[PDB]
Order: C-alpha cells, then sequence, then structure tokens
C-alpha cells in the first residue's frame, strides 16, 4: 500500500552496483595477513574495532535503499558463508561484487541473463569439483596448527593453543572460547563430570584452604525428585555409615528437614557427607542425571516410569567415585566406577541421538553430554588489556576453531587464493552450450583470480603481476605476502581448509549471478 | 538496520585524531604538581572542579562521532587504568594520545599497522621488565608518606594522616574516606568490633552524659533467631542476676513480650541489660554473629544447623566483654574474653575466604570482618568549606590511599615520569623482527618521553630539555617541577608506585596501538 | 553520554568571570544602610521584594552555561554563608568576586594557581586569628538591641523588640518570627506548658466569655494510651469528685463511652473536667508528655515501659496545676506543682540529648521542650499592609535574629566592613613561602577592602578615600555611611558579629580560590 518508486535496467543496476561496491570496499580492506581493522561505532558504549568481513558487512546500511538492496544482498552472501562455514567471508564477498560486477558488464539487448546464471553455476559446479580433486585429508597435529595459525592471522599461540586443545580432548571434542582477566591466552582442559552447581550447604566444607568439599572414594546417591523427608534420607546415610565412606547427594533439591539431618550429622558427630544440586532445567537435567548414573555405576531414585523410590537404598544402588570435589558455585566427579560397556552403549546413544537433530542447540548440549562422558571439555580463556581487545583477538580464535573444524571434517587445499586459481584450466576444459553460459564461464574465470589479488593489493604490491606469477610457477608454488615470496605453500604452512573455500565461492556466485538477472527495481519511497 | 556513514584511511584516521587529541588536551592539564584543574558543569546543581585524568576523561563526548570514538578508546584507556590500579590515569591518557599519533603518522602504502602493533606490545613488554628490574620495595612508613604525598598533589598532611592510618591499622587494613563537617581533616581509629545498631529500647541508657548505655565486664547473648518468647529470655536474665552481671542480648530482633520484660526488669528493680539489632541483612549477618561469638567466647542460639535453643543458655555458654558501648546509632565491644587460638581460626578462614572470591562487593565484607577481628578500621574525614572542595580534596585522597596500596603491594620506581625515562636503553638493546617491528620499537621508544615532558610543559619550562638534561644525568637524578632543579629523587621523596606506571603504560599501549590498525570507520548518521 | 563543549583557558576563564560578574553586580546594589532592594519575578503570583544577598544570588540563572557556572559557584558561596552564619551573604558574594578577579588577573604561564589559592588559604587563615583576636564579647543587653538593629537595616524598632524577647526569654531562648495582620509588629511571650491541641468536647466551655475552659488549681490526669472504657476514667473521677477539684485529661484520644461520661457529668451534675488531646505525632508526643509529668508532678498512664493501668490511680499520681486555660485550638498550663529537683533532672536530661543530635529536626523539638520547660518562648509577628512588604521585613528581622544569635555565641566586632579593614597589618606580618603565595597574600591583602569600598559606593560616595580615610585613622574610627561622617564605631554602635565575618571571608576564599585554579571548562551542548 505504500508509495513505492520503480527504477529500470542500467541506472538501477548502477545505483546496487554502488552499494556493492562500497560494502565490498569496506569489507576487502580486512584480507590476508596484511590486511588492517574496521571501527564499528556502537551506541550503547565503545566502538568495536574488528578484522572480520561478516561483522564488517552486517554493520552497514545505506539511506539510499537502491544501495542499500545491492549493501543486503552482499551482507547475504556474507552470512551465509558465516553460518556455513565460520570463516571466509571477506573472500565471499570480494567474489560477490567480482560476479556482480562482471555480470553487470555483460548485460546487453541480446543477452540473457539467466542463461548467464546457469553458465556461472555449471562452471562453480567445475571449480568445486576440481577443489574437491586437489584437497587432500589432514593427517598430522601440525596441519591442525598450520591451519588454525593462518586462520587467526599469522599467531602462532593460538594456533598452538588450539593444536593442544585438540590433542587433548579430541579432534571433535568441545571447545568452548571465552574472555579473560589475564594478558596471555591460557587453556583450561575439565576432565570428568563437572557441573554448575554448589554445595547446598556451606557447613559441608571440610577443606578450608580452598574452601571447598573434597572426598576420596566416595558413594553417590542420584535422584531427580527432590529429597525433603526423614526417611527419604535416613537409609541411603545408613549404608553411608555402615561402610564408613563418604556420601554425595546428587538431587533436583534438598529441602529443610533433610538439609538439617545432613548438617547436623555433619557437625555433631562428622559425617562425610555433601548435597548437590542436579544441573539442568527439564529433560536435560534427567538426562544429566542418567549420564552421571551410568558413569558412578549407580541407578536414578525418583523415576518417573521405573518409580524407584528412596526408602529402599541398597548398597549396590549406590554409585561409586574414586574422588569428588564440591566448590561453591560448582562440583566435579573423577574416576566413576561404572561399567564400561553401559558407559560405551550410553556413549553410542548418544552418538545416535546426535545423528538425527536440527534444533542446533539440542546438538550443543547432547556434544556437551558425549564430552563429560568420553574425554572432558577445553575452555580458551582469550587474554588482553581491555575489552576491545579481547573481542577483536576473539573473533580471530572462533575463525580459527572454525576453520580447524572444517579443515578436521573436510580436509585442505593451498592457502592464499591459489586453490582457486589451479582450478581455472579445469575451466578451461569446458565446452558452453550458447554464448550466454560462455559468458558465465568467463565471468567465474575472471572472478577466480580475485582473492589472490586482493591478498597481493593488501600487501602493497600490484596484484595481478603476483597472479601471473603464481599462475607461470609449479602447482604447489604461491605467494607468500608476509614475507612477500614466492614458496612452497605446504611448506610453509600457508594453507585453507577446502570447505571454507568451496563454501565461499558457491555463496558469493549464487546470489551474485541471481543480483546479475534484474532488469526492475522497486524500493519504497523515503519518508 | 540503521543508515551509516563509511569513511576510510587518513581523513578517518585524522578526524579520530582530533578527538583523541581534544581529550588528551583536556586531561593533559592537571598533570604533574604545577597541574591545573578542571571544571565540569552537572546538570542537577553545582560544577564540579576536578584535577583527577579519568573524570576529565569519562565527561567529554563528541558531537561528531568519528571524533567520539577516537574519544570513548582514549576514554576506555582512562577508565582501564583508573580500574586496575587507581592513580596513573592521567599519564595513561598522555601515553595513549602518544601511541596513537605517532602510529597514525607511521602508516604508508607499504606499511602493515598489525605488525606495528605487535612490535609495540615487544617494546612494551621490554619496558614492562625493565621496571619490574628497577623497582625496590617499600620498607619505611617515610616512604609511605612520600608515596601519599605525591600522589596527593605535594600535600603533607594527606600524605602523614595516611601514613598515621597505615601505621595504626596496618598496611593493609580498611581505610575508608568520607566527607568532613570540620575544615580540616581528621582520622578517626575504630577499634574492637562496632557495628551499625543502637539499642532497641531508648530505657537502657544508664550514661545520660552521653545519652548512651555503658557497661564493664559484661555477659553477651548472641542469637541467630529473633527472640520472641518470654521463656526464650527468662534463663539468660536469671544467669545475668545470679551472677550479677551485665547482659548485652545481640539479636535479630526483640519482639514486644520480651522487651518489655527488659524494661520492667531494668525500671522496676534495676537489671543492667541492653538489647541490640544483629548487624547485617542476610548471610553477612549470621557471619558478623559468629565472628562477635568468636571473639566474646560465646555461641550463636538459634543455629540453623546445629539447634541451639535460647532455654538452655549456661553460664559458659553467654559470651564475655571487658567494656561495651551503646549508643542511639551504633554499638560497640571491647575486650573480648574469647579463645584466641578460636580467633585466628576464624582469621585464617577469612583468608581463606578471600582467595577465591571475584564478585568484589563480598571482598569487602571479607575485608571488613577480618579489620573487625584483628586491628579495627580507620575512617579519613575530608575537611573543607563547600561541598565542591571537599569533593575535589577527596579525589586526591583516594588517589593517594590507592597509590600507598599498590607501592605497597608492588614496590616504588622513580617518579616525575623518570622511571619510563630510564628504560630506553632497553628498547635500544632490541633486535626487531622486521621494518614494521622496528617502526613500533621506536613508536614506544618516542612516547615514553612524554610524562616528563608534559610535567615539565606544566610548569611552564621547555620539557624537551629538562628531558635532555634528565638522560644526560645519573640514573638517581631528576627533575623537580616543584622546585624546578635537577635532584636526587628518591632523597627528595618524588616517587611513584611501580604498578601505576606499568598499569598506565600497558593500558595506553594495548588501545592506542589497536586504534593505529584502523584502515575503514563506520558511524550512524546523525538524525 | 550527552556532546560537550570544551573550552581552554583565559576565553573560558572571561566567561565564568562575566556569570560572577553579573550576580554579584545584582547583589551587591543591596549592600549597607543605603543599598536598594531587588524584585524577582515569581511564576505563580505576586513579585518578591528583597534586599538579601542570598535570596538575590539563589534567584539568577544564565543561559550561558559557562556564566552559570561561575554564576551557581557564587550561589554556592552565598547559601554556605547563610546556612553556617544567617548574615552576611552580600559580604561573601563581593568578597568572593573580587578574590575571583584577582585571580584571574594573575594567571600566567608560570603561575601555579594552585599555590596561590595555598597562599589564599594562609592568608584567610591569618585575618581569622586576627579577628578573633580583636572580638569581644557580648556583655550588656544595650549590644544585642544594637547588634539587632544594624543587621536590621537601622531599624531601631527591629532591633528594641529582639533585645526585648532575649531579655524575656533568654538569649539562647526560642524566639519564632512569623506574618501579622496588624500594620505594627508585636511580640508575644507565651510562658507555661502550652501546645496546639484544643478540647475534645465543646461542651467543657465554663467561660463563655472567650469561648474557654478555665480551672484554679486543677487535677491532672495524663495518660499515653487512649482512654475509651468507663472503668478507666470512673476512679479518676471519683478522686477529683472527693477532693473537689477540676480534672484537665490529657491522653492521646478520648473515646465515645468515656467523651459521653465526661459531658454528662459536666452538664447533669456539674463536674468540672476538661479532655485534651496529647500533642505530638510519635515519640515527640510520649517525650512532650513526660516533660508534662514531671512539671505537673505527676505520673504518665499506659505508659510502653511501665505499664501503669488506670483503673487504680492514686491521689498523689495524679499532677497539679494551679490555672489551666483551654481554648479551641490550644492549651495552656500555668503553675504546675511538680518537684524543682526532677524538672531540673528533665532540663539537663534534655540539654545533654541536645548535644549529640545532628538533624537539624530533633534539635528544634528539643530546643521547644526545653523552653516550654524553663522560661517560655517568644513569638514576633512582623506587620505590614501587604504580603510583599512583610515578607520583605521579615528577612530583615531573620537577619537580625540570626546576627544576635551570632553575636551572643561568638561576640562582636567592628562593623561597616572596618574589621576586615583592621586585619591587613597581619598580612603585612606575614612571609609567604614563594612567588605564589605572595600572589595569593597580595589577592586577599587587596580583597580585605571590598566590603567598606562596596558600603561607602552605595552610599554615593568615592570608596576608596572612604577607605584610605578609614585606614589612616584610628582603630577605633570607621565611617558611618548612614550618616556620612567618622565615628567612633562601639559608641554609636555600628558593630558586626565575628562568627558572621570570619564566616563570610572563608566561604568567599574556598570557593574563589579553587575556582581561579581551572584552565578546561567542560559544558555541555544546548538542545
Ligand atoms: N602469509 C600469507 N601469505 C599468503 N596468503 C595468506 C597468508 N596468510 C593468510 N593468507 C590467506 O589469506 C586469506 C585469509 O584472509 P582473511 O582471514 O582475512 O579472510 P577470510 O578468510 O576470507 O574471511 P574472514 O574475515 O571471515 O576471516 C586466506 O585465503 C589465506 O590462505
Ligand atoms: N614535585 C614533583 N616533581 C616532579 N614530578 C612530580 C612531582 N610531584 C609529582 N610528580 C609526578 O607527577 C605525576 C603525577 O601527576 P598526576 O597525579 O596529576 O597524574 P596521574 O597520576 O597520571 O593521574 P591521575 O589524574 O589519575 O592522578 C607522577 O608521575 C609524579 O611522579
Ligand atoms: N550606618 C552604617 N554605617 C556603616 N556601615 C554600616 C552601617 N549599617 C550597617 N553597616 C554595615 O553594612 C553591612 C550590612 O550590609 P547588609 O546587611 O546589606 O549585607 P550582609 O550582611 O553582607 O548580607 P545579607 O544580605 O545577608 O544581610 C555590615 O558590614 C554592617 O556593619
Ligand atoms: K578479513
Ligand atoms: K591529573
Ligand atoms: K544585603
Ligand atoms: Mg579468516
Ligand atoms: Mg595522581
Ligand atoms: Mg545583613
Amino acid at each position: 500500500g505504500s508509495a513505492k518508486d520503480v527504477k529500470f535496467g542500467a541506472d538501477a543496476r548502477a545505483l546496487m552496483l554502488q552499494g556493492v561496491d562500497l560494502l565490498a570496499d569496506a569489507v576487502a580492506v580486512t584480507m590476508g595477513p596484511k590486511g588492517r581493522t574496521v571501527i564499528i561505532e556502537q551506541s550503547w558504549g565503545s566502538p568495536k574495532v574488528t578484522k572480520d568481513g561478516v561483522t564488517v558487512a552486517k554493520s552497514i546500511d545505506l539511506k539510499d535503499k537502491y544501495k542499500n538492496i545491492g549493501a543486503k544482498l552482499v551482507q547475504d552472501v556474507a552470512n551465509n558463508t558465516n553460518e556455513e562455514a565460520g570463516d571466509g567471508t571477506t573472500t565471499a564477498t570480494v567474489l560477490a561484487r567480482s560476479i556482480a560486477k562482471e555480470g553487470f558488464e555483460k548485460i546487453s539487448k541480446g543477452a540473457n541473463p539467466v542463461e548467464i546464471r546457469r553458465g556461472v553455476m555449471l562452471a562453480v559446479d567445475a571449480v568445486i569439483a576440481e577443489l574437491k580433486k586437489q584437497s587432500k585429508p589432514v593427517t598430522t597435529p601440525e596441519e591442525i596448527a598450520q591451519v588454525a595459525t593462518i586462520s587467526a592471522n599469522g599467531d602462532k599461540e593460538i594456533g598452538n593453543i588450539i593444536s593442544d586443545a585438540m590433542k587433548k580432548v579430541g579432534r571433535k571434542g568441545v571447545i568452548t572460547v571465552k574472555d579473560g582477566k589475564t594478558l596471555n591466552d591460557e587453556l583450561e582442559i575439565i576432565e570428568g563430570m563437572k557441573f554448575d552447581r554448589g554445595y547446598i550447604s556451606p557447613y559441608f566444607i571440610n577443606t578450608s584452604k580452598g574452601q571447598k568439599c573434597e572426598f576420596q572414594d566416595a558413594y553417590v546417591l542420584l535422584s531427580e525428585k527432590k529429597i525433603s523427608s526423614i526417611q527419604s534420607i535416613v537409609p541411603a546415610l545408613e549404608i553411608a555409615n555402615a561402610h564408613r565412606k563418604p556420601l554425595v547427594i546428587i538431587a533436583e533439591d534438598v529441602d529443610g528437614e533433610a538439609l538439617s539431618t545432613l548438617v547436623l550429622n555433619r557437625l555433631k558427630v562428622g559425617l562425610q557427607v555433601v548435597a548437590v544440586k542436579a544441573p539442568g532445567f527439564g529433560d536435560n537435567r534427567k538426562n544429566q542425571l542418567k549420564d552421571m548414573a551410568i558413569a558412578t555405576g549407580g541407578a536414578v531414585f525418583g523415576e518417573e516410569g521405573l518409580t524407584l523410590n528412596l526408602e529402599d537404598v541398597q548398597p549396590h544402588d549406590l554409585g561409586k567415585v574414586g574422588e569428588v570435589i564440591v566448590t561453591k558455585d560448582d562440583a566435579m566427579l573423577l574416576k566413576g566406577k561404572g561399567d564400561k560397556a553401559q558407559i560405551e552403549k550410553r556413549i553410542q546413544e548418544i552418538i545416535e541421538q546426535l545423528d538425527v537433530t536440527t534444533s542446533e542447540y539440542e546438538k550443543e548440549k547432547l556434544n556437551e553430554r558425549l564430552a563429560k562422558l568420553s574425554d572432558g571439555v577445553a575452555v580458551l580463556k582469550v587474554g588482553g588489556t581491555s575489552d576491545v581487545e579481547v573481542n577483536e583477538k576473539k573473533d580471530r580464535v572462533t575463525d580459527a576453531l572454525n576453520a580447524t573444524r572444517a579443515a578436521v571434517e573436510e580436509g585442505i587445499v593451498l592457502g592464499g587464493g591459489c586453490a582457486l586459481l589451479r582450478c581455472i584450466p579445469a575451466l578451461d576444459s569446458l565446452t558452453p552450450a550458447n554464448e550466454d553460459q560462455k559468458i558465465g564461464i568467463e565471468i567465474i574465470k575472471r572472478t577466480l583470480k580475485i582473492p589472490a589479488m586482493t591478498i597481493a593489493k593488501n600487501a602493497g604490491v600490484e596484484g595481478s603481476l603476483i597472479v601471473e606469477k603464481i599462475m607461470q610457477s609449479s602447482s604447489e608454488v604461491g605467494y607468500d605476502a608476509m614475507a612477500g615470496d614466492f614458496v612452497n605453500m605446504v611448506e610453509k604452512g600457508i594453507i585453507d581448509p577446502t570447505k571454507v573455500v568451496r563454501t565461499a565461492l558457491l555463496d558469493a556466485a549464487g546470489v551474485a549471478s541471481l543480483l546479475t538477472t534484474a532488469e526492475v527495481v522497486v524500493t519504497e519511497i523515503p519518508k
């Protein structure tokens, strides 16, 4: 119902190309090892300094609506590349700008831009096939460190710390990046089953040196129902007193009467007991409770289906741990005495639960439960003297982790934009159906030189001469823009994930070739 | 979604440098002993006069958003220096402006500002290592008075009063600054356990000369629960009457029945009794009650875990004090007869509780409880004729206290900016990795002369000649800008905390070297 | 977060001096016996005509924020002088303007304004010491009348009425200024225990000539609790009827049953009784009832602590008065037959209560209770034909009362600004530490001539010649600007309180010397 403005043909295409050019010129200064940073003002406080392509892209909107349409389309390119791969958003931005510009230049009266888009997609399919042909899998942790170092803008310490984390918790393990209160980055490996619930009562502390409660070779009593009655807690204390062993009671809550009995026995006579709240807020809480019961070799009390009551507890019904530590904010369990076959059965049940999940929030919970069962988690705390530096380094650490995961799952190719440079003869071996498909193939062929040219241009040298020298060299030889020399890319460690490269190319081409099919642009009249 | 303005390169860098220069020029007039003050207009009332760098920094925002970005970044520098150290914010501001200016001057086509930032950080690490090498610990109260005098803009009385406070309550004791109703500053030492709760009933006054209640060698009855029944108070009164000794009932509250019994026994027959509310509003109330019971050698009645009732009071169960003073707004306990070993055990329990605490509010409560247990607290009341003078002097007193604590924990170096001046040959003994790292090292080397130059410039002399005369002199010789003479800085008392200097340098460098890496600035279009 | 404007140095200082000069020029026309008045527009109603310096100062705000900062600082000077002394705000304003102007003129590149402020404070301390040296105590009521006459702009009737009030109720008694419906001012002395509560029932009138209840030698029944039941009031009526004496019942309230019994006995059989609500609204009500019980020799029934009951009343328990007057809006008790020792004990208890309070509202209640127990209160009703004249005269009456109290508590010095003129040789005896302290001492030395110059300037003569003639004359000789001659100021009654002069000088100097230390002024952008 709102009044609209309508533009036709070359003027509208030039306006959207101006928007695409502005956004891509802002993004492209951050590309490569000699790329610079972008400062974006934030309304609520300190500005954000970033080297991330999708962060620069998503922070740009234009007053002109025709320019803003192209800006939003390249924003879609960068956001899709960030969601699919987690890296390569600047490459996707410059590839999309190149495809849009070369497609806008090729539109005439007799041209058919839809068939040009068809040829573009055929050429991109050929290039992706060649990229999959020339890729090799990751076999050594040195390649992991090299990938994480290249993806973190040459930071060797970030790559080394990611390699150490992947050595400790596994290449498919859980690694989480967070802030740090120190100047330097640190890696913390959390082993066993550690959850975010401390002790209910502060009188359970038997080690005042760290304000924590520690036991060795303790019984574990697991329950989903809240323990409140005297009769629900006396028999477990009777087993723990008869066998002279400590007892940790993990439950949803411990109410007043049961906690009064526990604190009275802890203080007056010296009973080794500690109460712990059950982590989770629903079905995840019961799933985690079952995981600790399986790991400790105990059964869960207050089951909704099995109906196990706390008034008849057996010594075999209690789990066992070699070590437990409970603090103010967290509790952890070490060396559970559970049966290994049941632990493995729960592990593959979690794995089969991971096969069918699309919410991308239950997937993280299942991965966390698998890590707590198998090998623990890794926490990367990013150091810095201020919040802006911490955020700037955290973006690079997240990029390096995403690229390391992509390289683990799909392999590596040559870095520096040389992987796309070696797929040009695959396009030279193509037979187009007509003239418009040939135009699209030539558009993709000219676009394939763009990332290496941008990386060389950001280093202060002429990118066309560098690209020609790379193409005239052997397949293993590329350009190192840090040292500024022509080297062996694999031996020098300049490598890229295959998934990142193909994702950036496909996501750029799909939106840019559709943008180049436009004849009429309809916008709203600015009020 | 809002429309944005995008600027590239030298114009955006010049605008950010204009904002940084404006804020730093406003801050830099307050530096040194000949620095002046800044008047900031307050909307709600009287303007604020200050000599504090972070106060001037946080009070400046610019209508130009490109200038405001640099202003916010140097605001972050000043605020981080204030949060980590509590002093040295003007030095951090001028160092950050110098690093930003010299890094903006050094950007060209072939320059790599990220490697320049790497060299800046390496040079700052070398300078911090040299500062820790040249630092010496504080060993005498004369050095404490000298540090507090230098940090309070040459006020000898503030330094003397801080030295007296640190002599009385300890160098790690609790000292609190507040306003004063008198012209002159005063120091009040609160010894023993004094809390903010007065008597419940005004009929408990036995000393009408000061409208207060005083007893000597009194029993103490401490209750975690509110005393409400008559039967909960008859046995304690019976013990106090049989032993003929005063009773101080520290409880959560006293209801109508127990209070009427207390006033009736006070007035009709002459029972020496007084009732006082338990200080605190939660877990801290029970913690303070436990510390009072441990110091007085008694037990807390109505315990949530131990379940001690007030109907079974014993003479050994009651605590003892040598003197208790009860005032309308406060009550205090002197010479508790508690066991020294249990008091020491509670003291190290509080100390170990202090080791694991990051909330920075429980830390203050634990420090206050430790001070009430060990050595009391100190209160500095700042004098003046108006609120603006009191606030202006209170800023300097807070600065002097922060610098004194920093000098206690980390030692002292030469004042007047000479400590950074003596770390230049440590940078001269550095081998850069490449040209950009060499550029960053030279940036830090030129920046290291800035604080002494600013201090000398604020004194009306040429700072470059003064700086050159300092470097041509011995390592113990610096410039006194008050006398305007070249002196021995340790013998004249012109010294600085090492922590303040390294904090200011690191916080300036970390943000300014990241600001100098910028190529594109994105701001919001002003509505 | 709001956008700010920042000004540096001489331009900012000139704008602040423009604001200070505007507000001080408006204030200074009201100074001395030949000062004029200022009309301030009020939004709600009629404009206000005043000769008060703090009233003129607080009513001025400027659109220019740089000028408004200086205006607010001189407002702070005037308000601090008004709150500390109650008089001398015009003198403080002109002294502050002089110190600000002389400090602004003396700022150069080599000047240190903080040391100038230190020298200003040292000189002001020397002048205050000389003022305390030359002060004389007040010994005669003629000096009281002279002080109150000078402070009331030469009004001899106001001074005489204040001297009469201080003669009747004491020099430290309670005197309250209020409006008058008559053309002329009047002084009313309220003796005994008069409070703002009338009788509960209009049937208690036994003297309809003034619509009042009139009894001689009456029993008094004082109750802290409400009297509602029949049996709560029958025994007291039985003692009153048996001894054949009138009964005034001062209680919190009287409910329907007891009131109906009282009115039935008053109308039918002719019982001399009257019921009166207890004055106060809380703890002050109980305190006032206790003072009435002590003064009348009775006891308070329904006390919360002692728990006295109205069902067992003894003839000695009731208080006695020689005369009680009950009026529709107020009730008074005369010739209480209480024990003199207990009255004195209550008086010293109230006196000791006054030394441990700072709320300034409980102090008024304590002083009112002490006046009702010892000497009564005085009410000055200010006459006039309109509200504007009544307010204008009430400001001068309040000024004269404040100056009379200050002269009682601290003594008197020479008026007309001659007391500050005689302190100049004390500054001539000073030895400055450096050049900036010498500058500050010279600033204060030139400032000391300002009040006499302003008083002579308002009289229409050249103030510099007058000040030179005063300084060349004897120490007892000053300038009567009212008569325009040179006289003995003590013999002519032209005297000032020492407290007012030293308060005005200290309050002016403390703010103005801090204002002259500024280099940067930060204001908000006017929206
Ligand atoms: N020393 C180097 N020499 C040559 N090329 C390099 C070097 N280091 C990195 N590269 C290449 O530079 C590219 C990395 O650029 P950059 O990480 O800034 O952008 P991106 O991966 O496209 O996107 P994002 O901004 O999301 O990280 C990769 O192609 C990588 O192979
Ligand atoms: N008499 C003096 N001679 C030379 N240098 C001095 C003298 N007194 C102090 N200084 C130096 O001046 C500096 C103190 O400046 P100032 O306290 O105004 O600023 P700051 O500490 O950087 O910041 P903040 O505004 O937060 O206090 C220190 O480097 C100190 O060593
Ligand atoms: N006849 C007189 N001859 C000379 N000086 C006089 C005479 N009468 C009063 N003065 C002086 O004039 C001053 C009184 O001025 P004024 O009361 O207007 O101002 P103030 O006390 O500074 O302030 P405020 O406006 O609060 O009253 C005093 O210094 C007093 O000694
Ligand atoms: K990038
Ligand atoms: K400063
Ligand atoms: K006046
Ligand atoms: Mg990357
Ligand atoms: Mg300081
Ligand atoms: Mg006056």
